[PDB]
């Protein structure tokens, strides 16, 4: 481990042999330390290496290869350390090792050696006009392949390889920590390739990607009937169907009726499976005044419109065919849709399905971002793009009976269906639990990219299909937490510390400390609560403070 050997893995006739031959080094530097910042811990004397593996042309025309960045410290704990994406990826991040949870340490700043991906693409060039921008990549089946499984194969091949090159001996461990896609990638990775990493923690995890964008059409149609005012193409503005002041008043129902579920009232709902059987937006009251919700003459900032709760309780329901078949899951009623901390409202929930209000088009995340144009290009076979202006009404009209099935459909050289190369559905996790894996989940009950029930369901058929699955792998679901970070939760955790000490050492995480990062929800200066692996919840013991974990237990449900 020197500078010399950092620098003799840039090509030369240094014997440094990469799995793929495909393998180009761009950058092979020796770092010096950089000491801490006040928003990032101390990184030590580490060696950066960055290149691209299969450089190839798409059959867009548009260049295609999977790039990579490798930082290796100096004193290395002997662990590998690889983290997920984002999005639809096509960005190398800084490969510093991020572990999720808002944490100010780094992977690398533990120690680790730390490896990161693009997914295949680039968002710099393959950002076609004509393609819906940076989800164009999605016109070239091998970069589909590349974005669901083979670039984070092969990345993590080229980095254990350049790993066991610099320091002269194998990983010891190896450990992915992803959110969002990268959520999906880490189940991914334990169900295509378990003998890659023995520790894996998902957050929020897309593991249905595919199925998103028929949530989104769905949520569009369902609160259109509630939109007031059209954008530039005639579409409804499904912005305009709630105000900020309206999701807040829905917020502060499901507080009324499901918060003390649990035994304590902390604008909290920690029973989210008695929230769902006992709250009903129709039926429920407002708590600051007894008066019912929905509204019984005109609407008022006191009451939702009949027609306002009628659109949120389809949408919350989940998307059906004509034939009745669910095509993804139901949402759960959470505390977290809205929140007022300060001045500003949340957003992190409305930015998904509705968008942001003082706005004069559509913007939500489902109706025509970014989530609706990668339905259309990178998921549904044969992809189908078009003018950006266009997609809104593309998800107005969209037929829950024709176009589900592009997720499972293949085309011409589209040789593989979205669900096939993305989804990660499976649970046939033997081969990884017995060789010592160990899967931390973790997934917010306010999420409105992906539902948490649907997590827990998938991991209620895990536990069906392997007895005794809480011995390698436990999901956290966290009570009014937004999309991987944000609301009125304790989203901000240190997940890396308890997976370490489950894979290594054998302690399973019992519980997880967590802490609010704007406690100011609850009108604290902080707010410490303990994560619960499912099926249990908090618990108050009683006395003490209620902004301290050392007062709350995880018990089964009252
Ligand atoms: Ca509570």
């Amino acid at each position: 481990a020197s500078r010399a050997a950092c620098e003799a893995l840039k090509d030369g006739n240094g014997d440094m042999v990469w799995p793929n031959a495909a393998t180009v080094v761009e950058v092979a530097a020796w770092r010096d330390a950089a000491p801490a910042t006040a928003s990032a811990a101390a990184l030590p004397e580490h060696c950066e290496v960055s290149g691209a593996i299969a450089k190839r042309t798409g059959i867009d025309g548009y260049p295609y290869e999977i790039k990579f960045r490798l930082r290796m410290p100096a004193e290395w704990n002997g662990r590998f350390f690889m983290e997920g994406g984002s999005g639809t990826n096509g960005s190398l991040s800084a490969a510093t090792g991020s572990i999720g949870g808002g944490q100010i340490a780094s992977a690398l700043s533990r120690n680790f050696a730390v490896i990161a991906t693009d997914g295949g693409h680039d968002n710099a060039v393959n950002d076609n006009p004509d393609a819906l921008g940076t989800v164009a990549f999605g016109l070239d089946p091998q970069a589909r392949l590349d974005y669901g499984y083979n670039s984070y194969d092969q990345v993590t091949q080229a980095g254990k390889a350049a790993v066991a090159r610099f320091y002269g001996r194998a990983a010891d461990k190896s450990y992915f920590i992803g959110c969002s896609e990268g959520g999906r990638e880490g189940m991914m990775l334990s169900q295509r390739f378990p003998s890659h990493y023995d520790g894996i923690v998902a957050g929020a995890p897309g593991f249905q990607l595919p199925k998103a964008g028929i949530s989104g059409a769905w949520t569009t149609q369902s609160l259109a009937p509630a939109a007031v005012g059209l954008d530039a193409q005639g579409v409804p503005l499904i912005n305009k169907s709630f105000s900020d002041a309206d999701l807040h008043l829905l917020s502060q129902a499901i507080l009324g009726t499901c918060d003390a579920l649990d035994g304590l009232a902390d604008g909290i709902v920690d029973n989210y499976r008695a929230c769902q059987a006992a709250f009903d937006p129709a039926t429920a009251a407002n708590p600051a005044n007894g008066q019912a919700l929905q509204c019984v003459g005109a609407k008022t900032a006191d009451c939702l419109s009949p027609v306002q709760v009628t659109a949120i309780k389809r949408a919350m329901a989940g998307p059906v065919n004509s034939a009745g078949t669910p095509l993804y899951n139901r949402w759960a009623w959470d505390a977290g849709m809205s929140g007022l901390s300060g001045t500003t409202y949340n957003q992190g929930w409305r930015s998904w399905w509705l968008g942001s209000f003082n706005s004069s088009a559509n913007n939500a995340q489902r109706v025509s971002g970014f989530s609706a144009r990668s339905w259309l290009v990178d998921f549904a076979t044969p992809p189908e793009p078009m003018p950006m202006t266009q997609v809104a009404a593309r998800m107005m009209k969209f037929d829950f009976d024709i176009d589900p099935l592009k997720i499972w459909a293949t085309s011409g050289q589209f040789t593989q269906s979205s669900m096939d190369w993305h989804g990660a559905t499976s649970t046939d996790l033997a081969a990884f639990r017995d060789r010592g894996g160990k899967m931390i989940l973790y997934h917010g009950m306010s999420d409105a990219a992906f539902s948490a029930l649907d997590t827990a369901d998938w991991y209620e058929r895990l536990g069906a299909a392997m007895p005794g699955a809480a011995g390698f792998a436990r999901l956290f679901l966290v009570p009014g937490m937004n999309h991987c970070s944000g609301g009125p939760g304790t989203d901000r955790f240190d997940m890396l510390t308890p997976l370490v000490a489950w894979v290594e050492r054998g302690e399973a995480p019992d519980q997880i400390s967590a802490w609010s990062g704007t406690p100011g929800y609850f009108g604290v200066a902080a707010r410490t609560r303990p994560l619960c692996p499912y099926p249990q919840i908090a618990r108050y013991k009683g006395s003490g403070d209620i902004n301290t974990e050392a007062n709350f237990a995880c018990a089964a449900p009252p």
